[PDB]
């Protein structure tokens, strides 16, 4: 709806920045609503979502299990790392890595989790392959969050984030069971309470996965709709604000709000 248009503009205009916006309709994958689409925007923490969706891809494929044990050292332990800290001598499995990284936002499972599949040069060529041909990861956790302006390194633009979720949610890249247990770790996220969630009605489904970087950098990625069950994609970024992180967040979860409204 084009009110909700208004209110990412007015975003815009309060942080003093740009916000990319995308509203994708999950069923037909048509474009719903969209502001600054082919812009790039810096992914930060909501590329977890695709790594996981590579990993994922790996146990289907057999190369790979949930089960299978990971040891790091102290020497691996990055900033922001609730979970992994609290198990150097335990070690994760592939599936608590990917909780995680999805729910948690764990900076040290991405990594862990990055060099199992290749790296960010792997991970972008299995968003290639899929038809994901801008959405690139470069560097490793916390470095991609940088957000140096014009830098194209661990970007992606609205319109690939958004049709790149639907790929791997509804697609046929991911078996039933890998394509219901992604969804289930982004509903369980637990660190997006101040965005989207907040703007959302009583018995409404939400799968979302948030990212926060450097120079005001923030966005969200998500599955939703009424009557639990998911029937749209939003994804929205922003970055080059001064504003204060709950300032970020309240005009993120104005835009959340008018995207209800005008359902």
């Amino acid at each position: 709806h084009p009110e909700t248009l208004v209110k990412v503009k007015d975003a815009e205009d309060q942080l003093g920045a740009r916000v990319g916006y995308i509203e994708l309709d999950l069923n037909s994958g048509k474009i719903l609503e969209s502001f600054r689409p082919e812009e790039r925007f810096p992914m930060m923490s909501t590329f977890k979502v695709l790594l996981c969706g590579a990993v994922l891809s790996r146990i289907d494929a057999g190369q790979e299990q949930l089960g299978r044990r990971i040891h790091y050292s102290q020497n691996d332990l990055v900033e922001y790392s609730p979970v992994t800290e609290k198990h150097l001598t335990d070690g994760m499995t592939v599936r608590e890595l990917c909780s995680a990284a999805i729910t948690m936002s764990d900076n040290t499972a991405a990594n862990l989790l990055l060099t199992t599949i290749g790296g960010p040069k792997e991970l972008t060529a299995f968003l290639h392959n899929m038809g994901d041909h801008v959405t690139r990861l470069d560097r490793w956790e916390p470095e991609l969050n940088e957000a140096i302006p014009n830098d194209e390194r661990d970007t992606t633009m609205p319109v690939a984030m958004a049709t790149t979720l639907r790929k791997l949610l509804t697609g046929e890249l991911l078996t039933l069971a890998s394509r219901q247990q992604l969804i289930d770790w982004m509903e369980a996220d637990k660190v997006a309470g101040p965005l989207l969630r907040s703007a959302l009605p009583a018995g409404w489904f939400i799968a979302d996965k948030s990212g926060a970087g450097e120079r005001g950098s923030r966005g969200i990625i998500a599955a939703l709709g009424p009557d639990g069950k998911p029937s749209r994609i939003v994804v929205i970024y922003t970055t080059g604000s001064q504003a204060t992180m709950d300032e970020r967040d309240r005009q993120i979860a104005e835009i959340g709000a008018s995207l209800i409204k005008h359902w």
